[PDB]
């Protein structure tokens, strides 16, 4: 399928059978973090990347792109468990421009420091 | 757009570039309200409203309205962060009646006391 | 309607007005099971369960099948709070093979000791 409409941002995160069933208790640490347009960090911002992740003592990850830039004014949630430098994230939620948006985002994930940026490619699917 | 659905419920709570990327250690709090069909908090329920959302020492929010009244059976699940007195979220997940449903929903909150109500006005665009 | 996709898994856990608002501080156990095609734990592992729950001192799930066998090449991720040994969940997400997936699961629980085994008939009404 070829998507109705693709985008492409970066935000910036600075940190500080088989196997039986695992459980333990979680932290949550939540970030708050700019999403640029390129890959330096000091590029045009267009929103901020809100959302969490867990630490065990983990593949867990929700967040929101809030969106406010003069072309795009908007949310999109992601959700889910990917365990490569890079995974697949659903869309799970929109709002504003992106009311009602679906697809998929693959994440590639740049490690430097405590400096993590991640690029992610939204392939929207269904376009509102 | 119009939607093919319109309901309005209020739920009842009771507390107790730019910026640089930002992170902390998150805290959960859990809450489980009263859905009414009008503002006042001894108006008929209609079912509760259960997620949870975060203190960091925070926009992200989950929750799912449990419906279970003489005219709704189901539940509608909303997640994302927004940083107004207003904001939107997306519906992210439906069952039984709102199975299949999508759209957004409107959350104005009235702040007092730890009291805040919050009027949920959802929107849905593709109805099952 | 009928289904255009069914599928069925099983997967391990191992422990360890009316009613007023009520919040509290909640915890977060985190989870990694395995999922197998039939109920017992030492049939074929087709993939990992990984999410979390709450304890208060709690109907609130968020986790994601992450699928990887002979067949079948995704993730499915649900989300929502249900308080019966059987409910209901909406996916939320899809990736892989269960791209721009939805629909809800049906979950039934069987308590034993500290294992849980849960199975889980996913009935998706759209299918990519």
């Amino acid at each position: 399928y070829k998507p109705c409409k693709n985008l492409v941002f970066y935000f910036h995160d600075i940190l500080y059978t088989k196997l039986a069933p695992q459980s333990h208790f979680g932290n949550i640490i939540v970030f708050d973090d700019p999403i640029t347009l390129s890959h330096s960090l000091s590029s045009k911002q267009v929103g901020r990347a809100q959302g969490f992740y867990i630490y065990d003592t983990t593949s867990w990850l929700s967040f929101t792109f809030v969106l406010n830039s003069t072309h795009h004014q908007g949310t999109i949630t992601f959700a889910g468990a990917d365990p490569a430098k890079t995974r697949d994230i659903s869309v799970t939620g929109g709002t504003g421009d992106f009311f009602m948006h679906r697809g998929i985002a693959t994440i590639t994930t740049d490690a430097f420091e405590a400096y993590f940026r991640l690029g992610v490619y939204i392939k929207f699917f269904e376009c509102w």
